[PDB]
């Protein structure tokens, strides 16, 4: 499989970075390795996350990043590709010698690239995870796609961003990154502000449309991911694993600890202050969206449970501790309860989150 030799050498770099002790040391090896890998490009190799036929021409080593984590060495790359009509039939491009928002990232790399002038030039971006098992993430991705359209169909304006997972092996794979987004940890570290103060500074003040729309996005995304976290039993929830985007949505990531596999969905005081406090209109709206999404989820529960059963049946997954996993999942929809008892459930759920 020469067409995968790009993939195998990428996963090798990842395993090597897991040997190095510090981010600084991982960065310098990543650069060194990618620089070496450009000597083997351009080639008849793909990056499987893309939706179109292409050949990988170049990997700019200066723009690759080692990401934070406890154990492993996850790293982000920006892969340059020339698009083609067909993968197998179109000739591999000749090698042309050498000498933040997405549009700027694209512009700056394109201007610096020897391939950037060409009409078929495209830039793709992927996070490479080696060591970790992304079947957990991939199940979550599918449940997210399903829930998104359950809320689309019943007119409920909850908001979640499913991101594409690609399982290469049992202990490796690829995640497509969220582009306009940084961790809540990083926002707080860089700004030295509360989340409310960050909103007020970055978007605008309490009565501006910029704020109110960003606050609306924040509320809708929290309520969305709160239900996701309850239904899927998502653990490992911290400001490292929650992103904030340029529009003011939150994005939960890293659904590796779900179902039968402390650390639950915490609604912090600083989160509640972004919604104008407990005795407030947008917090009442947050509680409404949780109730509205849950009734929409109850009616369409077969469409989710289908997706769960299809991904466990051909695995020996750690989250699947036998048929208790679907049994407990089903019970979390609470079909026997009334809508009045579901209000009390939502209220008890929010109290538990605080
Ligand atoms: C406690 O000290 C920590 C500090 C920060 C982080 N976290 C982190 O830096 N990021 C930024 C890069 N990351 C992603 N960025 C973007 N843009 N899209 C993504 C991901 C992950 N999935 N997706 C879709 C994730 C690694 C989250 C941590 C764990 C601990």
């Amino acid at each position: 499989a020469p067409e995968r030799e790009f993939i195998k050498s990428l996963m090798a770099i990842g395993k090597r970075l897991a040997t190095l002790p510090t981010k600084e040391q991982k960065t310098q090896r990543l650069i060194s390795e990618l620089s070496l890998l450009n000597h083997k490009l351009p080639a008849r190799v793909w990056l499987p996350t893309a939706g179109f036929d292409h050949h990988v021409v170049r990997v700019p080593h200066t723009q690759a990043v080692v990401l934070n984590s406890k154990d492993k060495a996850p790293y982000l790359i920006y892969v340059e590709v020339l698009e083609c009509e067909n993968f197998d039939t179109t000739s591999v491009p000749a090698r042309i010698p050498e000498n933040e928002p997405w549009q700027e990232k694209v512009r700056r790399i394109r201007e610096g690239s020897p391939y950037g002038h060409l009409p078929n030039w495209r830039l793709l971006s992927v996070i490479v995870k080696c060591g970790d098992d992304l079947r957990q993430e991939l199940l979550a991705f599918q449940v997210l796609k399903q829930l998104q359209s359950i809320w689309e169909q019943e007119r409920v304006p909850l908001w979640i961003k499913p991101y594409k997972i690609l399982v290469i092996s049992a202990d490796s794979g690829m995640i497509e990154p969220v582009v306009n987004a940084v961790s809540i940890h990083q926002v707080k570290k860089q700004s030295q502000l509360s989340l409310l103060d960050y909103f007020l500074q970055e978007h605008g003040s309490y009565t501006t449309e910029a704020f109110l729309s960003a606050q609306r996005n924040f509320v809708q995304s929290c309520a969305g991911y709160c239900l996701v976290c309850y239904l899927l039993q998502v653990k490992d929830r911290h400001n490292g694993n929650i992103l904030l985007d340029a529009e003011g949505h939150i994005i939960h990531i890293d659904f590796g600890f779900i179902l039968s596999s402390t650390s639950a969905f915490k609604l912090t005081t600083e989160f509640v202050d972004v919604m104008g406090g407990l005795d407030g209109d947008m917090f009442n709206y947050y509680k409404m969206l949780m109730l509205q999404g849950l009734i929409a989820a109850r009616k369409h529960m077969d469409k989710v449970v289908q997706i769960v059963e299809i991904m466990q049946q051909g695995s020996q997954l750690p989250c699947f501790h036998g048929s208790s996993t679907i049994r407990n999942l089903k019970e979390r929809f609470h079909m026997s309860m009334t809508e009045e008892q579901l209000q009390l459930l939502v209220e008890q759920m929010v109290d538990g989150s605080m």
